């Protein structure tokens, strides 16, 4: 293993030779531990509270989920505890027959995904534009420095030689440029998967990349129209830890469709940074805090460019395999067989594969499958054997599916069909309300002015106006936040890093105009393009559904807050000062 990773550790060892030591009482069991060096204190045991959102959501000061979110441990102590849980494990190797099916399915899937698109290298300019648009700090400074790009060139030259010297994944500018440079090289070689939308629904059939949260429910309702069994949405326990060396070698097959110069750089990313990896992990000690240098040959690096797409790929593959087993194409004897006949697997893929892909909605480790019947519920041999063991259920207990797409969990949400006063239907995203309120009450980091705090609060409010307007308490709180924050103040900072967030709320444009554009004009499931002229015509969930999904409507504390919200708004206004405000109540 040292032939591939040695140079990287050598550069860390040499850079930190002042404090480099081998801590013989390190906690690593399944990862190779190489050494440690002293560092400063990074992360916090608690998160800063957004005073603007908190002041305007008084009834939720007494809500347990809201309090839990106000915590989240990011210190070296919190980093170590989550590591032991799933990260520090080994996945048993799949059986030979299982490995054969995965190989036939991966080959077929990559050809299918590349039927119209050709892989290509991503550029310094694309990465720069991406860094810039997402920064509006030290990443934008690095991108504007010519010396960073000269380091990129030097690392690339090693990659072309099949060597790596600085590509280290993490759990002043010297080590920082090595990290961003590692991400740029990864982006250069594998970025086409995201940039050229290989996992869009049109390209992948099962994929939802670029669709947006506002389209996922409609996609689930369309899947519900396909004849078959129940809709299954099984959660895998720590998906990234279950990515095997066999999965990595199947994912690598995309390089076969690349141009020689691209193939060379993607192969270096696959072989030196995915199939071999050097990781930095913070750890507290009685002496203080150290940074551990560890390595392994399998699993997925969660904070990588290709992670989403390669997880989507491997999950589409794993679900097709489960679908085959449910249909009796794959038996127990087939999975143990090192001489498994390809014919019936190839025939099923060529005749049914695309139709079987359309029965799914797959976003990384998140999947929804509507099989041809319910034999799938008990088709667990290949799923467990591939290492994709379901969370919190005995390995061999049949999966429980749903007969109503509206009950199906997907991407931390469920989706409701609403009837508007004019008879038109909307399919909206929803989640337990405490999770939405709890998230909005948190400000990222510290040292943020009231101005910056109010603008993030405004971002949360406008996200609720656009995605969660159907929740009575969220429309009320949203109107209260937007009434309390100056009209011309632009929402700054993101409400989420979700791949499904299109951030249509990151504006000073009128929210009802934005609502109309998203839900009416640009909505392909809205045949009638008549604009909604008032929020009075923007529907709510049925009162009972709003309550089942966490609404405090019907409670006294809620009626008191609603009646007295102009007072709290006026308090936020007086602390912000003499600015232009609009009353949305
Ligand atoms: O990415 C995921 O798996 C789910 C997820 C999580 C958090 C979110 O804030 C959102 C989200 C909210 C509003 C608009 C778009 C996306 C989605
Ligand atoms: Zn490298
Ligand atoms: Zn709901």
């Amino acid at each position: 293993n040292m032939d591939v990773i040695g140079e990287r550790i050598k550069r860390i060892k040499e850079e930190h030779n002042s404090t480099w030591h081998y801590d013989d009482e390190n906690p690593y069991k399944t990862w190779a531990y190489h050494g440690s060096y002293e560092v400063k204190a990074t992360g916090s045991a608690s998160s800063m509270i957004n005073g603007v959102v908190k002041l305007l959501t008084k009834p939720w000061d007494v809500v347990p989920m809201v309090t839990q979110m106000a915590m989240t441990d990011t210190t070296p102590f919190g980093q170590q505890r989550v590591f032991k849980e799933k990260v520090d494990t080994r996945t048993p190797r799949p059986l030979p027959g299982t490995r054969k099916v995965m190989e036939i399915t991966a080959e077929w899937l990559w050809r299918t995904l590349g039927r119209n698109k050709r892989p290509r290298l991503c550029t310094r300019e694309e990465f720069t534009k991406k860094v810039r648009t997402n920064a509006a700090d030290s990443a934008k400074a690095a991108v504007e420095d010519e010396e960073f790009w000269k380091l990129v060139d030097r690392e690339r030259e090693l990659h072309k030689l099949g060597k790596c010297g600085s590509c280290v994944y993490n759990m002043s500018r010297a080590i920082w440029y090595m990290w961003l440079g590692v991400r740029y090289l990864e982006f250069e070689a594998l970025g086409f998967l995201n940039e050229d939308h290989w996992f869009s629904r049109e390209n992948s059939y099962s994929g939802v990349e670029g669709e947006g949260l506002h389209k996922l429910g409609y996609i689930l309702r369309d899947i519900s129209k396909i004849p078959g069994g129940a809709m299954y949405a099984d959660d895998t326990a720590g998906w990234d830890t279950r990515i095997t060396e066999d999965d990595l070698h199947n994912e690598e097959k995309i390089i076969q469709q690349m141009d020689p110069e691209h193939r060379q750089l993607a192969n270096a990313i696959f072989k030196l940074t995915y199939q071999n990896k050097v990781v930095k992990v913070q750890r507290p000690t009685p002496t203080g805090t150290v940074m551990d240098i560890i390595s392994r040959k399998d699993q997925r690096g969660s904070g990588q460019v290709g992670t989403y797409g390669l997880n989507t790929f491997t999950n589409m593959e794993a679900q097709l395999v489960r679908q085959m087993e449910g249909e009796g194409v794959l038996t127990k004897a087939d999975l143990e067989n090192p001489h498994l006949l390809e014919k019936k697997i190839t025939q099923w893929l060529e005749t049914k594969g695309v139709e079987r892909l359309k029965r799914m909605a797959i976003s990384g480790d998140d999947c929804v499958v509507k099989p041809i019947d319910d034999r799938f519920a008990n088709a667990l041999l290949a799923l467990n054997d591939m290492g994709k063991v379901r969370k919190d259920i005995p390995q061999w207990q049949p999966s429980k599916g749903w007969h109503d797409w509206q009950q199906v969990p997907f991407c931390s949400h469920h989706f409701h069909e609403l009837i508007m006063k004019d008879g038109r239907k909307l399919v909206v995203p929803c989640r337990p309300q405490d999770e939405l309120i709890g998230r909005a009450r948190i400000s990222q980091g510290a040292g943020w002015s009231l101005r910056e705090t109010a603008c993030l609060g405004k971002a949360y409010a406008q996200m609720w106006s656009l995605m969660y307007f159907h929740r009575r308490d969220l429309r009320l709180a949203s109107n209260a936040i937007c009434s309390a924050v100056p009209v011309h103040w632009v929402p700054t900072s993101r409400t989420t890093w979700s791949i499904h967030a299109h951030h249509q709320w990151m504006t000073t444009e009128d929210m009802l105009t934005v609502w109309n554009r998203v839900w009416i004009e640009e909505n392909p499931w809205m045949e009638d393009k008549t604009p909604v002229t008032t929020w009075e015509n923007v529907p709510y969930l049925g009162k009972r559904e709003d309550q089942w999904c966490g609404s405090l409507i019907g409670l006294t504390s809620r009626a008191t807050w609603a009646q007295n919200i102009p007072t709290a708004i006026q308090q936020v206004r007086s602390l912000i000062g003499n600015e232009e405000f609009l009353d949305y109540m």
